[PDB]
């Protein structure tokens, strides 16, 4: 209506239902958009993210639709805190749905998690957009267990420093590849590097990687050439796949597209 943006929502419109808990932006709440929609509303904490840039940049995500990629619905900006509203994913995240040992997960669905978020990552690559911080912890589970990638490019706004260079303490060392910690060099292979420690992520149901090492280790470790090796619940073709993406020269990993054609491929012949 009068007053508000195709990309700015009306925060008069949310109903607040539950509490899920607090994020690195500050707390994330359940809600209804207009009495009849399920959203996910996430209260940017003040003094933490650069919101004129990132309000810029939710008028080009407004335009980001993929099955499945988050959607975003809309920023609520008169205000503070402002909100981000996107669709409800009601099992959370995928990291700690991974750790909850009871759902007991056959190898197939291990891999389906694996080609919905390669799916999401090639959409966003056919659009020349970076995600910058790949992990499970971003990956979030709908009601009927559909992997949807999350936060996409959202590390670029964030102003605490500890978390945006490798220098710092906050910064995902264990998703980086060795390009990214020496030199900074994002590209579509720094992507394409974590969502192969994704993929170890999901056949180690949640392990973090390099479990025994510290960050400071494991940019030695990566830096000299090693690497993580199989879960034990990935077979030889999937360890191939994700170990295809930790190549030392960025230009011969893959792309989303090969990936995703390498899993279709598994899956045909699991
Ligand atoms: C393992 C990670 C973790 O523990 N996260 C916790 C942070 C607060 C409570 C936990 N979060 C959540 O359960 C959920 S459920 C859900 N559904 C939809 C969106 C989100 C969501 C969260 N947390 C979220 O942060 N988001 C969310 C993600 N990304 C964006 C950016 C846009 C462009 C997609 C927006 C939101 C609301």
């Amino acid at each position: 209506g009068l007053g508000y943006g195709s990309w700015e929502i009306d925060p008069k419109d949310l109903t607040f239902l539950k509490e899920l808990g607090t994020g690195q932006f500050g707390v994330v709440k359940y809600g209804k958009w207009r009495g009849q929609y399920d959203v996910a509303i996430k209260m940017i904490k003040e003094g933490s993210m650069s919101e004129d840039e990132f309000i810029e940049e939710a008028k080009v995500m407004m335009n980001l639709s993929h099955e499945k990629l988050v959607q975003l619905y809309g920023v609520c900006t008169k205000q503070r805190p402002i909100f981000i509203i996107t669709e409800y994913m009601a099992n959370g995240c995928l990291l700690n749905y991974l750790r909850e040992m009871r759902h007991r997960f056959q190898t197939q669905q291990l891999l389906e998690m694996c080609k919905d978020v390669c799916e999401a990552m090639e959409y966003l690559e056919s659009k020349q957009f970076l995600h910058r911080d790949l992990a499970a912890r971003n990956c979030l589970v709908n009601d009927q267990g559909v992997v949807k990638v999350s936060d996409f490019g959202l590390s670029r706004y964030v102003l605490d420093d500890e978390y945006t260079s490798s220098v710092g303490s906050k910064f995902p060392v264990r998703w980086s590849p060795p390009e990214v910690l020496m030199y900074s060099k994002f590209s579509s292979k720094s992507d394409i590097w974590a969502f192969g420690v994704l993929m170890w992520e999901i056949y180690s149901l949640g392990k973090m990687p390099y479990e025994r090492f510290t960050n400071s280790e494991t940019a030695e470790h990566i830096a000299q050439g090693l690497r993580l090796y199989r879960p034990h619940l990935a077979s030889e073709k999937v360890y191939t796949i994700m170990y295809s993406c930790w190549h030392e020269k960025a230009d011969e990993r893959p792309t989303f597209k090969i990936l995703l054609s390498n899993i279709l491929d598994v899956m045909d012949e699991e």
